[PDB]
């Protein structure tokens, strides 16, 4: 095979060059306006040293099963087995747990970003097999907008975080002031959940070309700041709600806010105002009070409030500030401030929670929806409570107004996810995993999660199979044929093939496949989309002509004029919101009735577990544990891209020159970052891009424990979740709080370390 083949991924559409059956280059689609340099690593992930070659069973589990010593999971002592042996064992273990403990004994939430593709949807496929086996405990929500997706339905009556934004071209013609509040769109627009079109890049360029005023509110001087030469505000992390309250307070005290908008489109501002004015707690939430907490000068807070009230302003917020203790307060207070400014539903004004994610704002086409394989259908937990569940079987927990009991789980099955990187408080989690009798993982790269499994099955990538998928989570630019580029490597198999074999052994083979093969499933999804298109007046070709061209693109009709909340603004009685009042709920009677101490019935400033310069806080530096520039989470850490950012081989840590100098740390030194939960190594990069008092260690580094049998073992590489706490945002959402982290840093003076996470375990070589 010598030629080229087009396909797609979370990073975009591309064409691969193939030479004697090997992919040798991935070249960006010629219509991609701003491709990601991460494509190089996506191609490298098919072949790197951490590619999973064969099915493996952890030696202890292979010998003793349920009586295994579980304290050694992750030490790398695996045994290679055949596919028939491994498939029989997995089917036997699913059957035994289902039969002994019921569906409540199997956890199949398998949270994860996997790969796009309507057929090869590993996590849906997992749940299709588990439903056929008798059922499972699922997870609810995500780590992404854990709090925001739960509080928004109560405030604005919709999900809001994953819904279309006022279109980019509408902003270029009407916005005078664009605010990126805890958002770094240049960084986070490189990927999509479905294939990305990178629509934010022309949208950002158009704002810059129009000369629109841009303000960034973030502890780090990011590439979004640099792109625009933006006015940059640097709040101490976790204090954005105080800043917003000081802005709101200024708008009332100077008599500037939109009283008519508040009276006509909102409910409960009259119960929020006494709090804001300090009538209930003797503490007026003034700009000065906000400076005391956040460090942002009081006069700067008042001038921004003034500026925002006097100009058509769009508040484009990102999600780091809701991935923290009391995370629900951030976007609730943001909507409350935007309601006082009175521009919601006006062209170019209001707020948007998705301008930094998967092309939100890219004009939607008139094309049809594309759907794929389905799963064939307490039993559900908030996703981030998985370790609490394992440690407290039968215990009660609160979630969004209802109380339930944790199921008693004995097996976990994970595919397309990396919990030994994404979950908070690694040391606690490692100990809690000993409650599981059996842990099964599918991946194509030797992540920490695969290293810690009892049974490891090698999955294929999307580049070794055929699939179909939309281009554009919001734009619906078109539909792509994700064509097979190379044959499956080593003994890797698709998740579909693996679960069909397991289901077959359970006597449910035919039900799992539904009588179809790979192209029979794909053609069925295509034809359904084509039927809907024909009925909508969007004619598409027949499946074989579509597949030969490789893509179908759809036309934009009125999508470039979309203004979010315009129909509500234009007539709120005719087009009410989905809340109990039909209005924006600044005070929520439904939340009040829950009686949750950590989620009051209006936006409130509350002390988090720990914050930079908080009264009595133990550790001195905040860790901006944010999304990586050159990975998708942990994805691509085991590729050639790593050498472009590693420092002495470790994950990098940005540190301000003043904080480095106080510890005698030089640029490029190996340093230990530690607190009461754990300790890791990173390689420092000294730079004033991070504000003083803050260090930046991205999430996604592959945890590489020095000795898994040692409690509190040093991580040799730099997984920042060895340092996070595992607590819920509050009882409302129970979201993860992965960015509520303080720690100390010192030049490292312990034993030298050898990195073992970027080569396969010896027996799997
Ligand atoms: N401290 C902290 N700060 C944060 O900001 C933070 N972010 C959180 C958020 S928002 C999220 S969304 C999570 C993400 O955590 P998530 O577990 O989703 O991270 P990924 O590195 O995308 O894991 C995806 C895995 O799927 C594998 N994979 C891809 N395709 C396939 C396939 O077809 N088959 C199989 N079997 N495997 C496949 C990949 O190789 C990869 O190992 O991390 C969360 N964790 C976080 N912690
Ligand atoms: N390149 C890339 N890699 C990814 O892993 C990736 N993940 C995707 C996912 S699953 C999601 S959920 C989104 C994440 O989108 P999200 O907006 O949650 O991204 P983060 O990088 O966690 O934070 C964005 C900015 O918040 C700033 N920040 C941190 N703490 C604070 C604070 O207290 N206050 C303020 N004002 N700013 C703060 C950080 O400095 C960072 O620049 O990105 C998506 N896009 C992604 N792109
Ligand atoms: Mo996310």
């Amino acid at each position: 095979a010598n030629g080229t083949v087009m396909s797609g991924s979370h990073w975009g559409v591309f064409t691969a060059t193939v030479e004697n059956g090997r992919a040798t280059a991935f070249t960006p689609w010629e219509k991609d306006p701003h491709p990601s340099p991460m494509l190089a690593g996506v191609l490298d992930s098919i072949y790197s040293p951490t590619r999973i070659k064969y099915p493996m069973v952890r030696r202890e589990f292979l010998e003793k099963g349920v009586n295994a010593d579980r304290s050694t999971r992750g030490n790398g002592d695996f045994v290679r087995v055949s596919w028939d042996q491994a498939l029989d064992l997995v089917a036997a273990e699913v059957k035994r747990v289902e039969e002994t403990y019921g569906p409540e004994g199997v956890f199949g939430g398998s949270y994860g970003w996997k790969s796009p593709g309507r057929l090869h949807n590993c996590t849906t496929l997992l749940r299709r097999m588990l439903t056929l086996a008798g059922g499972y405990v699922n997870g609810a929500g995500d780590y992404s907008t854990g709090a925001a997706q739960v509080i928004m339905p109560h405030v604005v009556g919709t999900l809001e975080v994953y819904e279309q934004q006022t279109a980019w071209p509408v902003l270029a013609e009407n916005t005078e002031v664009m605010v990126f509040w805890a958002a770094d769109p240049i960084k986070t627009s490189q990927i999509g959940w479905v294939i990305p079109e990178h629509g934010a890049y022309p949208g950002l360029e158009a704002l810059k070309a129009k000369g629109t005023k841009v303000i960034v509110i973030d502890p780090v001087r990011t590439k979004t700041v640099e792109f625009f030469g933006a006015e940059h505000i640097t709040p101490k992390p976790q204090t954005d709600v105080a800043i917003m309250l000081g802005m709101a307070h200024t708008l009332v005290a100077e008599d500037l806010y939109d009283k008519d908008f508040i009276a006509n489109y909102t409910s409960g501002f009259d119960k929020f105002l006494p709090y804001l004015d300090g009538e209930t707690d003797s503490t007026p939430k003034t700009a000065e009070w906000a400076e005391g907490i956040s460090g942002v000068p009081a006069e700067t807070i008042k001038e921004l409030a003034r500026l925002f009230e006097s100009k058509r302003t769009m508040l484009a917020a990102g999600w780091s500030m809701q991935r923290m203790h009391h995370g629900e307060q951030a976007h609730w207070m943001l909507v409350t401030l935007a309601s006082m400014l009175g521009q919601i539903g006006l062209p170019g004004g209001g707020f948007g929670l998705s301008y930094h994610y998967s092309g939100g704002g890219t004009p939607s086409t008139s094309g049809p929806a594309l759907a794929g394989i389905t799963d064939g259908g307490a039993s559900v937990i908030p996703v981030a409570r998985v370790v609490d569940m394992l440690e407290n079987p039968g215990a009660e927990f609160d979630f969004n107004g209802t109380r339930s009991k944790f199921p008693d789980v004995k097996m976990a099955y994970w595919v397309g996810g990396n919990p030994f990187v994404h979950h908070q408080d690694r040391n606690r989690m490692v100990k809690a995993w000993e409650k599981l009798e059996t842990f099964v993982v599918h991946d194509f790269q030797w992540t920490p999660t695969a290293r810690h499994a009892d049974i490891v099955l090698p999955a294929t990538t999307s580049y070794e199979r055929n699939d179909i998928e939309t281009i554009g989570d919001y734009s619906n630019t078109g539909i792509l044929a994700m064509k097979k580029i190379v044959e499956p490597l080593y003994e890797a198999r698709s998740d579909y093939d693996i679960f069909a074999a397991v289901a077959e052994r359970l006597g449910k083979g035919a039900e799992f496949t539904e009588g179809k093969d790979e192209m029979g499933w794909i053609k069925s999804f295509y034809d359904d989309a084509a039927k809907q298109g024909k009925a909508a007046g969007v004619q598409m070709p027949a499946f074989d002509a579509f597949w030969a061209e490789g893509i179908v693109e759809f036309p934009v009709t009125d999508g470039a004029d979309f203004v979010r909340y315009a129909s509500f603004r234009e007539d709120p009685l005719l087009n009410p919101l989905g809340t109990p009042t039909g209005l924006i709920e600044i005070y929520s009677k439904n939340i009040e009735k829950m009686g949750y101490d950590d989620c009051p019935a209006h936006p409130t400033w509350m002390e988090p577990l720990e914050r930079l310069d908080g009264p009595g806080a133990k550790y001195p530096l905040h860790i901006a544990a944010s999304h990586p520039f050159n990975r998708l989470h942990s994805q691509l850490n085991g590729t050639v891209l790593r050498e472009g950012y590693a420092v002495q081989g470790h994950e990098p840590c940005l540190m301000h020159p003043d904080d480095a100098a106080a510890r005698g740390i030089a640029d490029g030194d190996v340093v230990r970052v530690h607190n009461d939960r754990g300790q890791i190594l990173t390689g420092v990069k000294v730079t004033d891009a991070v504000m003083k008092g803050v260090i930046q260690i991205y999430e996604g580094g592959w945890y590489d424990p020095s000795d898994v049998t040692e409690p509190g073992t040093l991580d040799k590489y730099g997984d920042v979740n060895v340092l996070s706490a595992d607590i819920g945002t509050s009882k409302l959402a129970q979201g993860n709080c992965g960015q509520t982290v303080l720690a100390e840093v010192e030049k490292y003076t312990g034993p030298a370390v050898t990195l073992t996470g970027f080569v396969a375990p010896k027996a799997a070589e």
